[PDB]
């Protein structure tokens, strides 16, 4: 099984260069509206603890540089919602996909379009982690960078890109400036709670298993949900919520393994270790693949 | 792993069916390429005469869609195991491109599509022993790999089968397989696998960029003697001009591109301890220098 991202050219079609002074990052286009992070209006001196509001009322439209390529822009209006700012340009983007904004629950999977200065450098796929944390490959210019799943012909926009952590991991926010997790765009060092393991997609890959013939680990037993939650905990591994049994409802009807004995199973690999023996050719449980993933790659 | 960003390939996937066969096609100016196993029933696929199979058909035969649009063909012919149809509508949305034979060891993003439409994208490389570990299903053939630089898409890569273990194999867009394989439904095994070293060498270098570096040594072992053990143990051998690709990793780490192999030596011989790196319980192999680099 691959990390399998989505193809990404009705994103790329949607990349924009944002600019205040020598501050540049990435925007996207969406019709007449170009959104970015706010902190594209900040200096140096303002990035330590900035006056988002205080800044924004000292610009104009006339200070925002918006390009596609090399080709300008013009900007017809401001404003700010939460941690981006919408700028509101004097042409529809004539390559705008059909695309609604969502927000994720940790432990969901998107494909991120990693930009420098408008242009597309590359796309994986990445876990939003319990803590709201993703493990990308940003480096500084890559502000702006969008998450993206897409189901038909609709792009669904998830992430924004706007920091990276004193551990290396990566924080951002939702296409309503909203950010995951508890974290705030200034250039201070912030905490991510502890991590824990995504229990819903380590369910997710034993059914993959399972379909793939690989089936040692199923047992005759069964446990209730909260006894399963209970002991999942102690070994760092998240709750199941009632939308997770759903979730994996298509692959429990496709193996005709009940959720609750899946969970019974890894609740015996918890206790017990895997004895020596693998699950997939591999010794480590994967929880970066969501039950949609499985399905939409098997 | 990243890919390449796909638009530009996008632009090009059509849909082309024969009978009751239907695979996915490239769209370049004015001509469509695809496998030409198009041209088979079931039963052809069995063992095919393709010259035969091909002078039987007319270019009407050849049903190819762009979208809700049908393209008709106005010629065809057959270079090794691609066909080629000439169609009387030129693509706008062809970018820059070249045909280009990669090399083993050298890795680029395939985008997967079905009945014209792309599905995903992923990074691959090419093994050793000339197949792919891609994710390919029923109706991918046609599905192109490719690298991008600056503006120019190099097509490496077309799909046309699934081996027995799993893995994939095709041809550059000449038409001429990597590797000992052939374009009839039969089961074929590749040769033995072994591991590209330089690319293991390369993750070894991004892990320690990461701060993962537990499996470092004080240890030191000559180009000749790293290659004895690498060897013993079905690892590609390490050329000097892998040595200078290394370079700037080496210079970035200061480890010493052959202290690196004094490491992997070690690894190779003992095992990992049940421990990881950059996450992974086995050694990757399908980061080359280059791609390390780009993202580090
Ligand atoms: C595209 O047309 C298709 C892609 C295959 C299907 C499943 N996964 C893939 O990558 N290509 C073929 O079906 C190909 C057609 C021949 C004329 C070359 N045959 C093929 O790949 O056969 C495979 C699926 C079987 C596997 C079982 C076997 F016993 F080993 C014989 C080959
Ligand atoms: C926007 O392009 C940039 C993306 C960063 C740069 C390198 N990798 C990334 O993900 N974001 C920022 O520069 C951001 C701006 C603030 C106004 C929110 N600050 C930031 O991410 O600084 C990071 C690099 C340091 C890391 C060390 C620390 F102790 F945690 C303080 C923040």
């Amino acid at each position: 099984f691959r990390k399998m991202a989505f193809p990404s050219g009705k994103v790329e079609g949607c990349m924009v260069q944002v600019t205040c002074g020598t501050t540049t990052l990435n925007g996207l286009w969406l019709d007449d509206v170009v959104y970015c992070p706010r902190h594209v209006i900040c200096t140096s001196e303002d990035m330590l603890n900035p006056n988002y509001e205080d800044l924004l009322i000292r610009k104009s439209n006339h200070n925002f540089l918006v390009q596609a390529g090399n080709v300008q822009l013009r900007v017809i209006g401001h404003s700010m919602q939460n941690c981006v700012l919408k700028l509101k340009v004097d042409t529809a983007n004539p390559k705008t996909p059909k695309y609604k904004f969502v927000r994720i629950q940790p432990g969901q999977t998107f494909s991120v379009l990693a930009c420098y200065n408008g242009s597309p450098s590359g796309v994986y796929q990445c876990a939003m982690r319990p803590n709201f944390t993703i493990k990308g490959s940003f480096l500084n210019g890559s502000c702006g960078s969008v998450g993206f799943n897409i189901d038909y012909d609709c792009v669904s926009f998830c992430y924004m890109h706007h920091m990276e952590l004193p551990t290396g991991v990566h924080a951002g926010t939702d296409l309503e400036g909203n950010f995951y997790g508890p974290f705030v765009d200034r250039q201070t060092a912030q905490a991510a709670g502890t991590d824990t393991t995504i229990t819903v997609n380590v369910l997710a890959w034993l059914y993959a298993a399972v379909i793939n013939g690989d089936r040692w680990f199923l047992n005759r037993f069964t446990t209730t949900l909260n006894d399963f939650n209970l002991v999942a905990m102690k070994y760092n591994y998240e709750p199941l919520t009632q939308d997770h049994v759903d979730i994996l409802g298509p692959l429990s009807a496709q193996t005709g393994i009940a959720v609750l004995d899946m969970c019974a199973s890894l609740k015996e690999l918890l206790q017990n270790g895997m004895n020596g023996r693998t699950i997939l050719g591999s010794a480590l449980l994967e929880d970066e693949f969501t039950p949609f993933d499985v399905v939409r790659q098997c």
